[PDB]
């Protein structure tokens, strides 16, 4: 066990391809460790580092199956960087952007083609989108959502193609959790608002289905009491308070992968620094008490 | 603006000569910054750095008036190090000791001569005493309190001249806050016990008076739900829950300087990452909403 090498609190990101999972956790030296679920849990060790950022790096991960994985982290040079998987080994990606030293990161693949959005916080504390549509044009600026709380968590999810549907959750300068939305016709301010939350309260999103009845979105958020709670959206909506409620360590990040393998990853104190998996199976249960390298 | 350079959460240390205060706060690049109170608050800026540790460095600070100041921090190499003041300018101390990567620091002067104790957590997770008695002998290993919780906070306070009195507060492997005492005739387990507290809950001790009726000890500590509360010992005895109960950011540190200039420093989310001063004046009040560099 080298669970004590895991940060307290760690940056956490999670992806899945069917019942194959990956969880990316921050080591306390800035190392971004991969944990693998392939019918059992492995990795999280020093030889599972896919890159090194600064101590306290946020992690954001996104994928198209396991055909393409992209993991985002912040270096000690206050630049967001990118680790890449294209089926035959990890490599450094072209994504390099200056961020506020306290910036969080969100990232999404758009549809089943290799199209990427990354959301970071500028020095001026605005949320800026980064766009990759193809190699010819490379990384460009997309939308800037304006002033956000300095240090805000940033949580992004996408579903659909033609058009793509994107939601980005972050805190405004009055500590409210708000939502930036895109459905093909410009960015708007969404229906989701959690009033007057804790400064830099952690945020995690997942989504499943398509626009209409099948659609689901879950947004996991820190309460001022070191709980992680859940806002939920299904089909045509009405945001509501979901059943997920769990005690966490102060500052726990949270990451979610979607139904039908709905899992939520946080730090609740197990083995001190270890990450815990919660699983929806007609009700919340302990999916795995502590992730590798425990 | 400048206050956004302070870590979230930040190591905090405080000392005082009469009504002259010094507060040491960690910048989010590991910078150890000095705020000064000389009838008004100043400092906290980049040209007030006295030393640079790893991001999330703990800070311990101890003084004999303002004739002698010692400030302890952890470097990027997992070595606890010292910045010194002898009344003529800041220099690098001889104290360089290996520490677990997540180690805290407690440090005390013993009496009015130049005698120092530093408490750290070793790689094996034991609490280690470092002894400085004179130049002839230099830094030596002292007592070892055994297994502690990996990443425990460490708070240390001393009073008295001969015998010297030392109390060291830290978290055992069962998450209980416990006390190591020295009254001149060997170390013992003290009466202070705070059962099954949050793994690595912050800790801050001040003491005043002398063994006898005039003795004060105040131990500030973090609760599971982001309050800082207080354990109080007055002269003769009986630990009691103190009046001091404030809301904090997740993982806020706490530092305190003794009555009759009793002030508690913590991070409650004012200007996001600013340190707030509480004052004792027949009841707890706000003394300084936000410390420099804000
Ligand atoms: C062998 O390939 C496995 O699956 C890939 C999707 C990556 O997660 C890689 O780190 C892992 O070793
Ligand atoms: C081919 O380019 C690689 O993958 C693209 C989808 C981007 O993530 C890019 O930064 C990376 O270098
Ligand atoms: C049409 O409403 C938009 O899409 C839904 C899926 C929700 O994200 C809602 O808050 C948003 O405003
Ligand atoms: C049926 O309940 C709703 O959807 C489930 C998938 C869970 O997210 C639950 O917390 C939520 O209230
Ligand atoms: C049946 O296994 C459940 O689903 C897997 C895909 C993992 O999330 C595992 O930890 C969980 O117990
Ligand atoms: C004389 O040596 C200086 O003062 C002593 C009290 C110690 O703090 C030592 O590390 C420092 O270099
Ligand atoms: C006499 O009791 C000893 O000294 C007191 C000042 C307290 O620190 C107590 O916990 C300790 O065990
Ligand atoms: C009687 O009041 C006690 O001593 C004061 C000096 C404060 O520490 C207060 O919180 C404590 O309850
Ligand atoms: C006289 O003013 C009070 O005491 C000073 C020594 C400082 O603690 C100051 O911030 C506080 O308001």
């Amino acid at each position: 066990s080298g669970v004590l090498q895991i940060s307290f609190p760690a940056g956490i990101a999670a992806i899945r391809n069917n019942s194959s999972l990956r969880v990316y956790e921050a080591a306390l030296d800035g190392g971004v460790r991969e944990a693998q679920y392939e019918g059992r849990w492995a990795g999280g060790k020093p030889d599972n580092v896919i890159a090194t950022g600064k101590i306290g790096t946020p992690i954001a991960a996104t994928s198209v199956g396991f055909q393409y994985i992209r993991v985002y982290y912040v270096g000690a040079d206050n630049k967001a960087r990118e680790a890449c998987w294209d089926g035959k080994g990890w490599y450094t990606g072209a994504f390099v952007k200056d961020v506020a030293p306290y910036s969080s990161i969100g990232a999404v693949f758009l549809g089943k083609n290799i199209v990427v959005r990354v959301y970071t916080q500028n020095h001026d504390n605005t949320i800026q989108e980064w766009v990759w549509d193809s190699p010819s044009t490379g990384w460009t600026a997309g939308a800037n959502f304006g002033a956000a709380l300095p240090g805000t968590a940033i949580a992004a999810t996408s579903w659909g193609a033609g058009p793509y549907h994107i939601r980005v959750y972050f805190q405004d300068t009055n500590r409210n959790v708000i939502e930036s939305g895109w459905d093909g016709s410009g960015w708007y301010t969404g229906g989701l608002k959690i009033s007057n939350q804790s400064p830099r309260a952690s945020l995690g999103a997942t989504s499943w289905g398509e626009s209409g009845s099948s659609l689901g979105i879950r947004l996991y958020y820190a309460t001022q009491d070191n709980l992680i709670k859940e806002k939920a959206w299904d089909g045509g909506g009405g945001w509501y308070d979901g059943g997920f409620q769990q005690r966490s360590i102060p500052g726990s990040r949270v990451a979610a992968i979607p139904l039908p393998v709905l899992r939520v990853y946080l730090q609740n104190g197990t083995e001190v620094s270890g990450i815990t998996e919660y699983a929806w199976n007609s009700g919340w249960v302990v999916g795995q008490a502590v992730l590798p390298p425990a």
